[PDB]
Protein backbone atom coordinates (compact mmCIF):
# COMPACT_ATOMS: atom_id res chain seq x y z
CA UNK A 1 0.00 0.00 0.00
CA UNK A 2 1.58 3.34 -1.35
CA UNK A 3 1.01 6.71 0.97
CA UNK A 4 2.20 9.60 1.75
CA UNK A 5 5.20 10.78 4.08
CA UNK A 6 3.92 11.35 7.66
CA UNK A 7 4.56 14.50 8.57
CA UNK A 8 6.50 13.15 11.50
CA UNK A 9 8.60 11.69 9.04
CA UNK A 10 9.08 14.56 7.05
CA UNK A 11 9.92 16.50 10.58
CA UNK A 12 12.86 13.78 11.10
CA UNK A 13 14.13 14.20 8.05
CA UNK A 14 14.52 17.86 8.11
CA UNK A 15 16.14 18.27 11.73
CA UNK A 16 18.85 14.92 10.27
CA UNK A 17 19.82 17.46 7.34
CA UNK A 18 19.64 21.01 9.22
CA UNK A 19 21.82 19.29 11.86
CA UNK A 20 24.32 18.42 9.38
CA UNK A 21 24.30 21.85 7.64
CA UNK A 22 24.60 23.56 10.87
CA UNK A 23 27.18 21.40 12.08
CA UNK A 24 30.35 23.60 13.01
CA UNK A 25 33.91 21.98 13.90
CA UNK A 26 35.53 23.26 17.09
CA UNK A 27 37.53 26.02 15.27
CA UNK A 28 33.90 27.36 14.25
CA UNK A 29 33.82 26.36 10.31
CA UNK A 30 30.70 25.42 9.53
CA UNK A 31 31.39 22.23 7.05
CA UNK A 32 28.82 21.51 4.99
CA UNK A 33 29.40 25.33 3.14
CA UNK A 34 30.69 24.34 0.26
CA UNK A 35 28.97 21.37 -0.28
CA UNK A 36 25.17 23.33 -0.03
CA UNK A 37 25.35 24.13 -4.05
CA UNK A 38 26.99 22.10 -6.92
CA UNK A 39 29.50 24.19 -9.06
CA UNK A 40 28.09 25.37 -11.89
CA UNK A 41 28.58 23.42 -15.12
CA UNK A 42 30.02 26.49 -16.86
CA UNK A 43 32.59 26.97 -14.19
CA UNK A 44 33.42 23.58 -13.23
CA UNK A 45 32.25 20.48 -16.26
CA UNK A 46 34.92 18.51 -15.60
CA UNK A 47 32.31 18.09 -12.28
CA UNK A 48 29.60 16.95 -14.52
CA UNK A 49 31.80 14.75 -16.77
CA UNK A 50 33.47 12.74 -13.49
CA UNK A 51 30.34 12.44 -11.38
CA UNK A 52 27.04 9.60 -12.46
CA UNK A 53 24.63 11.43 -10.22
CA UNK A 54 25.30 14.98 -8.87
CA UNK A 55 24.05 15.98 -5.76
CA UNK A 56 24.13 19.12 -3.16
CA UNK A 57 22.47 19.87 0.22
CA UNK A 58 20.10 22.22 -1.64
CA UNK A 59 18.66 19.37 -3.98
CA UNK A 60 18.28 17.00 -0.80
CA UNK A 61 16.21 19.19 0.94
CA UNK A 62 14.04 19.75 -2.18
CA UNK A 63 13.99 15.98 -2.17
CA UNK A 64 12.67 16.58 1.56
CA UNK A 65 9.75 18.92 0.76
CA UNK A 66 8.93 16.82 -2.78
CA UNK A 67 8.26 13.96 -0.66
CA UNK A 68 10.99 11.55 -2.79
CA UNK A 69 12.52 9.91 0.29
CA UNK A 70 9.82 7.41 1.57
CA UNK A 71 12.29 6.67 4.27
CA UNK A 72 15.25 7.81 6.36
CA UNK A 73 17.61 5.19 4.73
CA UNK A 74 16.58 6.68 1.25
CA UNK A 75 17.59 10.07 2.57
CA UNK A 76 21.07 8.16 4.13
CA UNK A 77 21.28 6.99 0.78
CA UNK A 78 21.44 10.45 -0.92
CA UNK A 79 23.62 11.67 1.83
CA UNK A 80 25.98 8.85 1.88
CA UNK A 81 26.05 9.80 -2.50
CA UNK A 82 27.08 13.22 -1.64
CA UNK A 83 29.62 12.71 1.03
CA UNK A 84 31.01 9.44 -1.85
CA UNK A 85 30.63 12.37 -4.54
CA UNK A 86 32.94 14.33 -2.77
CA UNK A 87 35.49 11.82 -1.97
CA UNK A 88 35.68 10.59 -5.82
CA UNK A 89 35.98 14.19 -7.74
CA UNK A 90 38.52 15.67 -4.92
CA UNK A 91 42.02 14.39 -3.43
CA UNK A 92 42.41 12.69 -0.33
CA UNK A 93 43.99 14.69 2.43
CA UNK A 94 42.27 17.63 0.76
CA UNK A 95 39.92 19.88 3.17
CA UNK A 96 36.80 19.24 1.22
CA UNK A 97 37.42 15.49 1.08
CA UNK A 98 38.18 15.62 4.88
CA UNK A 99 34.78 17.56 5.24
CA UNK A 100 32.56 14.86 3.66
CA UNK A 101 34.01 12.19 5.95
CA UNK A 102 32.83 14.32 9.01
CA UNK A 103 29.48 15.02 7.83
CA UNK A 104 28.71 11.47 7.20
CA UNK A 105 29.71 10.91 10.78
CA UNK A 106 27.92 13.84 11.70
CA UNK A 107 24.72 13.08 9.68
CA UNK A 108 25.06 9.21 11.50
CA UNK A 109 24.74 10.77 15.02
CA UNK A 110 22.17 12.97 13.93
CA UNK A 111 19.66 9.97 12.48
CA UNK A 112 20.54 8.14 15.97
CA UNK A 113 19.41 10.72 18.12
CA UNK A 114 16.61 12.69 16.20
CA UNK A 115 15.03 9.35 15.25
CA UNK A 116 16.15 6.78 17.63
CA UNK A 117 15.64 3.91 15.76
CA UNK A 118 18.60 1.60 17.20
O1 LIG B 1 32.29 17.22 -4.36
C1 LIG B 1 32.10 18.43 -4.35
N1 LIG B 1 33.16 19.19 -4.74
C2 LIG B 1 32.99 20.49 -4.92
N2 LIG B 1 31.79 21.13 -4.75
C3 LIG B 1 30.65 20.40 -4.32
C4 LIG B 1 29.44 21.03 -4.06
C5 LIG B 1 28.37 20.31 -3.59
C6 LIG B 1 28.45 18.91 -3.45
C7 LIG B 1 29.64 18.28 -3.66
CL1 LIG B 1 29.71 16.59 -3.23
C8 LIG B 1 30.78 19.00 -4.07
C9 LIG B 1 31.93 22.50 -5.10
C10 LIG B 1 30.99 23.51 -5.24
C11 LIG B 1 31.42 24.76 -5.61
C12 LIG B 1 32.76 25.01 -5.90
C13 LIG B 1 33.38 26.34 -6.27
C14 LIG B 1 32.67 27.57 -5.73
C15 LIG B 1 33.56 28.78 -5.97
N3 LIG B 1 33.71 28.94 -7.42
C16 LIG B 1 34.42 27.80 -8.03
C17 LIG B 1 33.62 26.54 -7.77
C18 LIG B 1 33.68 23.98 -5.78
C19 LIG B 1 33.26 22.72 -5.42
C20 LIG B 1 34.07 21.44 -5.30
C21 LIG B 1 34.81 20.99 -6.57
C22 LIG B 1 36.08 21.80 -6.87
C23 LIG B 1 37.03 21.85 -5.69
C24 LIG B 1 36.35 22.37 -4.43
C25 LIG B 1 35.08 21.56 -4.11
ZN1 LIG C 1 31.13 5.23 -6.70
Amino acid sequence: KLSPNPPKLTKQMNAIIDTVINYKDSSGRQLSEVFIQLPSRKELPEYYELIRKPVDFKKIKERIRNHKYRSLGDLEKDVMLLCHNAQTFNLEGSQIYEDSIVLQSVFKSARQKIAKEE
